[PDB]
């Protein structure tokens, strides 16, 4: 996977934007918020 963590978001809207890291464009992480799968900018614990 891509180091970091997924951001808090809303659950909604139910979009999938991802099937995994990889997915997603440079640092960004596939992240799961229950319906939703979004491309996120991670958070790096620093």
């Amino acid at each position: 996977k891509k180091p970091g963590l997924c951001p808090p978001r809303p659950q909604k809207p139910c979009v999938k934007e991802c099937k995994n890291d990889d997915s997603c464009p440079g640092q960004q992480k596939c992240c799961n918020y229950g319906c939703k799968d979004e491309c996120r900018d991670p958070i790096f614990v620093g």
